[PDB]
């Protein structure tokens, strides 16, 4: 397939390298405002193709997205000194809208995966300005945090991550919700299995939830940014579209009305295939989860409203 | 690793071909009473290695199992005319015991996977005569029927088989038990999800259970025997030992006491790694399931007792 | 892609199983005159798909080849008692012509790979009766014998088969020609490298040529037939069409005039891609090789002429 | 296997990410003088392991190399302003010696692959200070430039890179030597095949030689540095050790006396397996090639001598 990447920073370039090794792209267009950087990146990957699958990689402009099966948006600006988070978001939101008109124009039939943070806020702004199908434009969301929570549990208990079931939903941020009420290992409720398993107990499941929601912060304090993790997750998402797998992924999707939350992009279990999102799984949230989920949706709508209100 | 296959009939040879393409064997010993057939089989696979991974394949005798990481038993005799099923089993049971002393003698440290039918009856006879660890000798059991039930459901509902959870336990035969009470799709109970999904409803889940328990009969009426399906399942089991995955598989294991069934080999969810079986998952069976499961164990013990009683 | 297999005997079925594990077919049609056998084969492979890629496999009739990207012909009859080889060939040649009209009719745009023996004689009869493009219909030829000769040499000398160059051309039979004059290891002529390498010398390269041309005979004396080797080679050929690789393969192609041989199907280095054969490499044969090659072409034309003459 | 990476700059980290996706490391130790950067890198890759194979990745110190099967050296310092190339090399050479004593001390049984530029000069300094086996310590050399030259030719002519033979030897720099005299496509000399092929002719083969020796310069002018290409090449080299393939690679090896060049590390065709380098292929260089090769060795020895002379 043909893949376009808009924004070749640490994440865009890592995503490109990963997609290259997976071998999903026949043609790969790299688009960044700093054309010189995008071109050197393209030549570097081209110089490594003798060890990967043949791919037509090149640094282009928006007109090249024509024919793109998937367009990945890893484009954004860095917080200026003094700069406020609302301002920062104001700038990034404007970046999203700009890229959107162009993707809408040259690649109207593509599937777009937004990756920049805040992912749920920026995906909503991109979708709105784009005017495309909500089943074909979405954000990576909590996909990575869900997989990470399943992995921590699995390796502590002596199981394959394949045997562990858990979903983290909501804002891909401080207010995400691990849905512990539907968690299992071997289909057996996470609580029986948790205290059969030795290196498991209540204090440890809480650490996990905490180790996963802090992962990015901890990487950033040490090296300024995360790019590898999200790169591998974007490859994994693309992998489901590529083979039309219909796997369930907690992607940030535009929901018309899900458990009382409305008109916003947020993460919930949906199935992904070659035509984009298909089924949205409505979860049976216990009381505390429903409340946390709802509060999450409100933190997002508020942010959406402050920005929509500070550009008018 | 080094793999030995004892019994190169339709199943043994198909299993060997499949294992060859997976590339799990560095050395592969083929043992059959008809040495001429085993040798031509070995030369044929050797002649195809230019397209697979290097492997040291050869037709040997029992002394060659020395060093075997895994030994697969697909050895058995065909029902003579007039021959009774009890007699037939009497003969096959004797085959199992014979192979057992030899495997015990030359490859005491291997992991053995019994595949011949009746799988639960013959595995029990093999284990007993062998005197090996019940965590390292087991039968393939209901592994294939479980995967097949998950696949039917999945493709009818528009999900990846990875999102479907169901276990079929008990005798790998007419009395197997699909554990519908713990069935799910996306962690959501199979009943909500079943009637959200269009090509699903009660009459169809019953067909599935029936299509999967009859699969072998239907193949046999048409071509005399099954070998491809079981070959792919044996490869899959070996794959878990090979990468030490700890995946949950409904293998036929020797149970000391599981839900009131005792002293017999039967299928239940257990985890498989490089050292053999590790955890046995005790399932929460509803009333009717517990009863079906128990009846299953009784059909097996009876058969075990009739044969143990018609060789003394 | 969609693949049809006409003739599900030991080879056709082995080829189907192998193609299934490679995961090249989205849809697979099995056609055999013994419909009951083809159907049980289809159900067996279907029952194993939970461990492979989703594939639409089924036993059909000629009308189903519609849309086939590749059609494999492993169909043929066995020598009756008393039966002469010329007669036998007369029968098989008639089988080839029959299958040809049907493939021409329902799948005129497919790429056909003939596999039945004698491969060069039967491919020529199939092509002629079919009236299709000589670049899209061909026989597997010496593909397997070439790979096997490269492998023997490589493993004796301590090199990867990738570093060994040799071609065996001509009749895929007793008169095949290993082109020793262009043989190399690391691009260094096989003779310098041969006596630098310890387990190499003139008497051993001759054994190799002999071990490879006798491989099938030796398998057949032991188990009645070869099927695994050729199955893996057919998968490998299909693999080049599938990813459009343009790899060089000694396939049995219809040559209009190559080194003085004319109007016949015989093996020589040609490149294979998604559209079939592309380039035919004309080799620089030394004196003795040119003579052996020519004699080979004459043994084939003679056989072609005796059969064309004993059906008129 | 266990892999250590010393120097996590753009190349070290790219190499780590690539090795991670290949799945060659069971345990991966990242060592950089800037421990904070190495630790954030380790956490980032760990956070992405839910999508790759289980691996024990962590930022350590030299004592952790204990047990390392392979150690990769991508460590070096950047040219200070005003700084001379000889000085720069003086500094980097000292870095190499330092890392060497430590690798010699804690991981004496590992295979080391030097990657920093100048690769042939720095590998020689590392080997000398280390006192290890010349068959287990070497530089990546011209591996990437050789593959790139084979790829350019192949895709222009309509062949698989597998069918193209060419070696580039000598200094991995401005004086590298493409050995055109032994170049082939399908074993047919590159000159016949070159003017049979349309998009090939003398002016184009020269462009190729030029496009490949300038690749890094062109990347660097655009984005300051190359890391992806070399990362994929290092993975490929590790891949040969990992599966003990014995593939021929133009690695920078210590040569005692090869075609009159002596006591230096330079690139030539050697075979690589699980125990390191095995066979060194002595090439039949025509006149002009022998001269270019020799001049190459002299440019390297001179540099080696100026540095050995400006630290005493
Ligand atoms: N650690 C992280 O990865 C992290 C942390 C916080 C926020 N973010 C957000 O997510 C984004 C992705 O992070 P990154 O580290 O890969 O970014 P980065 O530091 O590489 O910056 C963005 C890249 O996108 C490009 N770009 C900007 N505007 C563009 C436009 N209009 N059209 C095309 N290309 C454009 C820039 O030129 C730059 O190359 C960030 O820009 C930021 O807003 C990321
Ligand atoms: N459709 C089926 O696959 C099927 C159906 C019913 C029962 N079974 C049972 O499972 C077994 C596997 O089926 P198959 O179709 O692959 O078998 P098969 O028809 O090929 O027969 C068994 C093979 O095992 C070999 N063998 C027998 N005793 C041996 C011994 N003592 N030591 C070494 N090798 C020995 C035989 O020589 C023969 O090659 C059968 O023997 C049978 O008892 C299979
Ligand atoms: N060892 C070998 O593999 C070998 C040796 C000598 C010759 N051959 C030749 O190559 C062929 C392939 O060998 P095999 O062992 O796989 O064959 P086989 O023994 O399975 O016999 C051929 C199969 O092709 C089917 N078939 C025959 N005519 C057909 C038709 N007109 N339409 C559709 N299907 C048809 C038959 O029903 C049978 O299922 C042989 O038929 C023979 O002529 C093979
Ligand atoms: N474009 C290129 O990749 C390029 C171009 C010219 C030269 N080089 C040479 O090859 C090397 C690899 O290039 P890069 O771009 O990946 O480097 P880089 O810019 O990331 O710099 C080197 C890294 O190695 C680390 N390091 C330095 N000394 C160390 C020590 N003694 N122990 C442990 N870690 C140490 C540094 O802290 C830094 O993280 C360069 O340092 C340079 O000497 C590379
Ligand atoms: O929209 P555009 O300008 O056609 O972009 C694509 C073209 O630019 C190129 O990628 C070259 O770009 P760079 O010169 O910047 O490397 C061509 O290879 C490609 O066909
Ligand atoms: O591992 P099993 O036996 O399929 O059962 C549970 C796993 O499947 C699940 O439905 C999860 O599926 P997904 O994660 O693909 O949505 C949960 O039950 C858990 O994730
Ligand atoms: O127990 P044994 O007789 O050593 O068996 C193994 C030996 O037999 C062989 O496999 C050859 O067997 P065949 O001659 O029957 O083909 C050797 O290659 C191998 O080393
Ligand atoms: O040319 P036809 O008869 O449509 O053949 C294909 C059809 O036959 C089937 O394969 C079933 O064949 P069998 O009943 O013989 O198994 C269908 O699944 C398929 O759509
Ligand atoms: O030589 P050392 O200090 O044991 O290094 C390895 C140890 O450091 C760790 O990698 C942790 O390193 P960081 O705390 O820097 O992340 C452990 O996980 C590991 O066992
Ligand atoms: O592609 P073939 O037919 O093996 O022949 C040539 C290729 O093999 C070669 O020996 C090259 O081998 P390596 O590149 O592995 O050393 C050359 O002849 C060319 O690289």
């Amino acid at each position: 397939m043909k893949i376009g990447i808009v924004g070749l920073g640490r994440v865009g370039s890592s995503t490109a390298f990963a997609l290259l090794m997976k071998g999903f792209a026949r043609e790969m267009v790299l688009i960044d405002v700093d054309k010189k950087r995008a071109e050197g990146d393209a030549l570097d990957l081209i110089h490594g193709t003798p060890f990967t699958r043949r791919a037509n990689i090149y640094a282009g402009d928006y007109a090249d997205l024509k024919g793109s099966d998937v367009v990945i948006v890893a484009a954004g600006v860095p917080q200026k000194p003094g700069e406020t988070r609302l301002q920062l978001l104001g700038r990034n939101a404007r970046v999203m809208k700009e890229i959107a008109r162009n993707v809408s124009k040259y690649a109207p039939d593509s599937i777009v995966i937004v990756v920049t943070n805040p992912v749920d806020v920026l995906t909503y702004f991109f979708l709105k300005e784009s005017g495309m199908d909500p089943r074909k434009v979405f954000g990576s969301g909590t996909v990575l945090d869900t997989a990470r929570l399943r992995t921590l549990i699995a390796q502590h208990c002596g199981f394959s991550p394949r045997s562990v079931h858990v979903y983290v939903i909501g804002e891909h941020g401080d207010s995400e919700v691990p849905v512990w009420s539907g968690a299992m290992i071997g289909g057996i409720p996470l609580q029986n299995m948790c205290q059969v398993c030795q290196k498991c107990d209540s204090k440890i499941l809480e650490n996990f939830a905490e180790k996963t929601k802090r992962a990015a912060y901890e990487i950033i304090e040490r090296k300024g940014a995360t790019h590898y993790a999200i790169a591998l997750a974007v490859a994994d998402i693309v992998e489901s579209i590529f083979f039309d797998e219909k796997r369930v992924l907690t992607l940030s999707v535009y929901l018309e009305d899900y458990l009382g939350v409305k008109d916003l992009c947020i993460s919930v279990p949906v199935t992904l295939g070659k035509h984009g999102v298909e089924r949205i799984l409505e979860l049976n949230l216990n009381e505390e989860e429903l409340e946390a989920f709802r509060k999450s949706a409100s933190i997002l709508k508020n942010a959406i409203n402050e920005i929509t209100a500070e550009e008018n």
